[PDB]
């Protein structure tokens, strides 16, 4: 197929985040390509492991001018600008990308009926969408727009969500088929409480997201968490534990 | 116009909301009726109160309403004033009305929402494919309000409250038609976006158990409620008792 | 019958309670007498309106020389030994005390079948009773010893719940059958917030109770209050419109 | 005997409470067995940990359970840890457990809580005719444990946790039999009541998100709490790590 999943391991630690990720949709009847972009800071063992579970292993790095132009004027968005490879992938027509810290709980092919750009909304600003999840395709000349106006604007929120949002501006108000169902990109802050809401429609979740400074694997060898984030964060490692702990070995 | 826009004073205390959020109204190039739907315990003193801001102060008596509301409110007797705020349905002498509830702040002119169709609304911030209830548009209509009511007795809320219900009966908001989807500007329940788009606000919306009467005279948006309070909310208190 | 609910209304203010708790029991097929204790405080006029409710109305004051001693010794406690004379009461051999601030739902003619003292747990500290809501027994005797136990220890929180916990001290831990169940004295601090108890409960609740500063009757010519503690203050407003509101005419 | 203590850890973090908690009974006078119900995700390290303090550190992975407990957790994923922690009734070679969570601590012998029978437990405070479900006096059996795991598959729970599961499969508890009613201080979340009972306190359950291992170091309480911390659960620490 010419249709892929995209995630990306800055580190060795996040690593553990997409080798879940990955496993947990090969999981739930793989049909498409898995592909991990990864920074030149991961090392060969994480390599050999990653090639265990992704189509494709793809270190960026530095590359055309209008790239690094972008990287060296606004160092900050290093981690942004890599993420925005993404876009590079051109032997795939549509891709559904997923950040390393997402646990796929169900089969969600249909996400590519999508066409780009397909996102969740956000919780706190919903007419921002999360960046979490989204469907793109991929394109050199939709990558050149999205650096040169990286290069000439920045991110208000110094992430990949600042940027994507300022650039994919009419996300909230143009076509409702590019919201996906916030259960593709169910925020684990949502369930801090046990909200009329999340008990309503929480079990419908496809797709979960671990948000805070505590990410999934900081739980193995002080920021509060609740009984049900807690759930999720056993499937993660159920996942973990099973499809992941035995390729290190 | 056959227009008007619609809110629901449920006792004198909260009157204090329909009576900043009526005036925040008449501040910004009024062009629309407006009217406050109120319980039966809301006193005389405050009905001749709220008359001085509102074209209509319309009381709803579950209990001396046609039957089909009586049963409702008998068969879910926690949802009373949910139906209360469902009686908006009923002003079938507007075409279109907009629904603020008394816990919200106009800052500027929004005559724009009557653009809309029934049944718009804002994304709530806490589950963003459900709508938040305190600002919507919507066309009244006795058909209407008969199956929302048919709704509740047969469903009751899953949130014990009109958000629940109303999200259940309009269970398509989120997938169907995005020009029904309300810009959060024009319900700003209140991060990087917030300072971003946050001065861009419309209608604020004071979301949680502690409104803005409850405390003594962010704290941005409060001060802007005080301001009307003061200005034009407490003279009016003033006069009437004189 | 020789049975009777009881309230007490210490002043003109407090009979609008009594007066809607009052009506309350009336609306759902009254079969027991209605009494309502008073102070001299409660003017002629809600003496009258009060006649058209209660089948007594029954002004306590000072008396025998162990009620006297009890009063002068312990000023704090006047309301609270206003509230015992419910035991006085020896016309009646079984009687439910229902204080001025709840609001019946429902038939409770149940609550006859249960013994003294049966009462329902009070949240926070559940191992005591709330005492807005209880089944007893009149009984000069139990009287003389519950009044001598005011003079001599006084209560333990300056109100009559304390008083009569100390006196009944044994009912968390003697019988189940006089534990009533907490939606024959539902607090309405449990209903701030929805939870789930109360989701999934709630809708069973025979009677409420209206606690914090802020009664029913001071939201009619600052503390926060809930829309599910809305509902309920909702009811007892029907009540008092179509109930009571027509008496003082 | 044939009776034991029993605890759950779900991640590392979390046992510093059961450390706490396991620490805290060893404390006053010790007579029963100690066991601490861990995910598979515990990591060796803290294996070790927990070895100096329980007799038994018991794995609980659902995946590799028998078909019933695979089955429950599948239809169930969100009660993964709800049944993890209902594993305790398969733990049959004991004849009563009593159970209590990872964020109690004891504050002196309680060792009278075996002579109650299944199902005992402490009311909650918040809606007082179910029991809160952090300390409870169980019988293990194999019979029982499948009965709650077919209840859990076909309700699921209320809460989304342990305590809707158990108040509604043990739902007769509020009005059956008042010596399966612990003393509140026997499981005390933590007004006038408590100024005059609280001193009397044998085990403490800090209720909230926010769990005494969260902070840096009412508050009497959390003194208690990291007393036993620093004193008996810290060295455990740097001794294995050493
Ligand atoms: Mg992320
Ligand atoms: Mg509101
Ligand atoms: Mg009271
Ligand atoms: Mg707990």
């Amino acid at each position: 197929t010419d249709q892929a999943f995209v995630t990306l391991a800055t580190n060795d630690i996040y690593c553990q985040g997409a080798l879940v990720l990955g496993q947990s949709l090969r999981r739930h009847r793989l049909t498409r390509k898995l592909v991990v972009l990864i920074t030149p800071q991961v090392s060969d063992l994480l390599r050999r492991i990653l090639s265990k579970v992704f189509d494709e292993v793809i270190e960026v790095n530095l590359s055309a001018d209008y790239i690094h132009l972008a990287f060296l004027k606004r160092p900050e968005l290093g981690l942004t600008l890599t993420k925005l490879h993404c876009w590079t992938l051109t032997h795939y027509s549509k891709c559904v990308f997923l950040d390393a810290d997402t646990l796929v709980l169900s089969n969600v092919d249909e996400l590519f009926d999508r066409g780009e750009f397909s996102a969740a909304p956000d919780p706190g600003w919903p007419d921002c969408f999360n960046s979490g999840v989204f469907v793109f395709q991929p394109s050199l000349h939709t990558h050149k727009l999205l650096l040169q106006h990286a290069m000439e604007h920045g991110s208000f929120d110094g992430a990949d969500q600042g940027l994507l949002n300022s650039f994919f501006r009419n996300w909230s108000t143009t076509d409702i088929h590019k919201h996906l169902p916030f259960i593709y990109n169910l925020s684990s802050n949502t369930m801090y409480t046990y909200s009329p809401a999340f008990k309503q429609f929480g079990s419908s979740a496809k797709v979960v997201h671990f948000l805070g400074s505590m990410k999934p694997w900081n739980y193995k060898y002080s920021v509060s968490s609740s009984q049900h984030q807690a759930a999720f964060l056993h499937l993660w490692w159920t996942v973990y534990q099973n499809n992941v702990l035995p390729l290190y070995k």
